[PDB]
């Protein structure tokens, strides 16, 4: 199972963006999927998961009401929308795979970057 990220970028805060991970190899069998967050000199944090059969989701608290994560099987992708970024939603977001703390996630993407600007 490989993973790779997209969807970063720089806006202001109040902007929006939608986080992808797309899973590749082997994709014929089914992973429940996260997002995770890190900010320089910090230690990583969940934000969202999500189950794939049921699209069953969790959020942490500080992103509640205005992130939303979601999956479609065709594509194999999982999504993280954010909405109403905050500059302390800086941080590089990494997308995890594994089953359903980070102790559950058995394979890591790469990580992409996300700045929300005073």
């Amino acid at each position: 199972v490989q993973l790779q990220e997209s969807g970063g970028g720089l806006v202001q805060a109040g902007g929006s963006l939608r986080l992808s991970c797309a899973a590749s190899g082997a994709t014929g069998s089914t992973y429940d999927m996260g997002w995770f967050r890190q900010a320089p000199g910090k230690e990583r944090e969940s934000v969202a998961a999500i189950n794939w059969g049921s699209a069953g989701t969790y959020y942490a608290s500080s992103v509640r009401g205005r992130f939303t994560i979601s999956r479609d099987n065709a594509k194999k992708t999982v999504y993280l929308q954010m909405n109403s970024l905050k500059p302390e939603d800086t941080a590089v977001y990494t997308c995890g795979a594994g089953r359903i703390r980070e102790s559950w996630v058995t394979w890591w993407g790469q990580g992409t970057q996300v700045t929300v600007s005073s």
